[PDB]
């Protein structure tokens, strides 16, 4: 039972993403083939991850999303027992070894405000950066940590993955289902 959405995932992500992505929704249940908005807002967010950590300096950003839930918190453990920085209830998806703060990245396709408080309510000392299918963004105190060419490339890529499925009819059915 093939969905256009996942044959569309896999021909518009590169495939480190692809099965970055496969590998954590069924570490925690979740199937690709059927999950498919989900696949794609996985392997976007993990897209976004990967391009904000390539925006720094060379040894700035620790990478958290993308691995194992028992690495990740190894590493965060390694952080937090090195720079005396408080542990997060939840895995965060960086670390910023300039600023000295976890950041978690969300990507929304609805408003920039409502994710953020909905981000913010739960967190409870980790830095939060949200960006938005529509080029909006919002981060912590104002406090965007990357130069503005950086972030706008980021906003671009989610852009033009949000032409290329409507281009293909999907979505209307992606955004919906946030
Ligand atoms: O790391 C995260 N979760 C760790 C566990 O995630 C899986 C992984 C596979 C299957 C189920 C949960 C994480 N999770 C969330 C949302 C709200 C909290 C649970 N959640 C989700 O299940 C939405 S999946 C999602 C959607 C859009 C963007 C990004 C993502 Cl991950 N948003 C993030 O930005 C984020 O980094
Ligand atoms: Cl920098
Ligand atoms: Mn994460
Ligand atoms: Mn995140």
């Amino acid at each position: 039972r093939g969905s256009h959405m996942e044959d569309f995932v896999r021909q518009c992500f590169n495939p480190m993403i692809v099965e970055l992505a496969e590998k954590a929704m069924k570490e925690y249940g979740e199937d690709p083939k059927i999950e498919t908005n989900k696949f794609a807002a996985i392997c976007t967010h993990l897209e976004v991850c990967f391009m904000y950590s390539d925006g720094g300096s060379k040894h700035r950003f620790e990478i958290i999303e993308g691995r194992d839930r028992i690495m990740a918190w190894t590493v965060v453990n390694s952080i937090c027992n090195t720079t005396g920085v408080e542990k997060p209830k939840f895995l965060p998806d960086l670390y910023d070894y300039k600023e000295n703060r976890f950041i978690e990245i969300g990507v929304t396709r609805r408003e920039v405000h409502i994710y953020y408080l909905e981000k913010a309510n739960k967190i409870k000392k980790t830095h939060i950066h949200i960006f938005s299918f529509t080029g909006e963004e919002m981060a912590t105190k104002a406090d965007y940590t990357l130069d503005e060419e950086s972030r706008a490339r980021i906003k671009t890529r989610l852009f033009t993955i949000r032409q290329e499925m409507a281009s293909r009819s999907l979505w209307d059915s992606f955004r919906q289902s946030e």
